[PDB]
C-alpha cells in the first residue's frame, strides 16, 4: 500500500500509525517536537508539519479541533490533499458548527473526509463495533478513505456529504 501522514503523535496517531503499519502502509508523523519520538514506532518517519504534509497525499489529523489553528498557515501546502477529520467533543452542541465542517474551511483547498471518530484509541490492537461512519464532498476523497477504513479491518459506510459531519460527531456522545 502507499503512504499516509498522521498529524499528531498521541494516543490516537499512535495507535493508528501503528495499526497502519502492520497492514502495510508506510506512515509519516507530522509533529509539533519531531525531536521527542520515544514512544513512536521505528518504522514511520518522524517530521514537522509542514514536511510531513508534503510527503503524502492522505493526512490524518490526529488532533483535537481546539489546536486546529496551525493549518491555516498551512493551508497552501495542504493544497489537493485528503484530510481525515477523526475528532469527537467533550460534550453535546458544544460548537455550532461540526469539527470537519471547520476544518473545511480552515484549509478551503484541501478534501475534508469525516471518519474514524467513533474509534477508540488502542481498539484496533486490542481487537474489541467495526462500524465506520464515512462523510464528505467528493467521492474520489471518500473512496480512499473508505478502501483504507477496509484495509484496517474496518467496514466503513457511506452517510453522504460533508453536512452529515455533525451527526457522525454526536454518535459516540449519545
Ligand atoms: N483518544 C481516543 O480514544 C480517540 C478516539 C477517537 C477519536 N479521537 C480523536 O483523535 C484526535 C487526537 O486525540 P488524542 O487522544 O490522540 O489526543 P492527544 O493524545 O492529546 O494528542 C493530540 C496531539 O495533537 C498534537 N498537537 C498539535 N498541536 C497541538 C497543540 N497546540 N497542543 C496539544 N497538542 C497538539 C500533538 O502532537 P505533537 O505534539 O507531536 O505535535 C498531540 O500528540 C482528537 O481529535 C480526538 O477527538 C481520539
Amino acid at each position: 500500500q502507499g503512504v499516509v501522514c498522521i498529524f499528531g503523535t498521541g494516543d490516537f496517531g499512535k495507535s493508528l500509525g501503528l495499526k497502519m503499519l502492520q497492514c502495510g502502509y508506510s506512515v509519516v508523523f507530522g509533529s509539533r517536537n519531531p525531536q521527542v519520538s520515544s514512544l513512536l514506532p521505528r518504522g514511520a518517519e518522524v517530521l514537522c508539519y509542514s514536511e510531513a504534509a508534503s510527503r503524502s497525499d492522505v493526512i490524518v489529523l490526529a488532533v483535537h479541533r481546539e489546536h486546529y489553528d496551525f493549518l491555516a498557515e498551512l493551508a497552501d501546502s495542504l493544497k489537493g490533499r485528503v484530510l481525515i477529520d477523526v475528532s469527537n467533543n467533550q460534550k453535546m452542541n458544544q460548537y455550532p458548527e461540526s469539527n470537519a465542517e471547520y476544518l473545511a474551511q480552515l484549509v478551503p483547498g484541501a478534501h475534508v473526509v469525516k471518519a474514524f471518530n467513533t474509534i477508540s484509541a488502542w481498539a484496533l490492537q486490542s481487537g474489541t463495533s467495526r462500524q465506520v461512519f464515512v462523510c464528505g464532498n467528493d467521492s474520489k476523497a471518500k473512496d480512499r478513505v473508505m478502501d483504507i477504513a477496509r484495509t484496517l479491518g474496518l467496514t466503513p459506510l457511506d452517510q453522504g456529504s460533508l453536512v452529515a459531519a455533525k451527526e457522525i460527531e454526536n454518535y459516540p456522545l449519545q
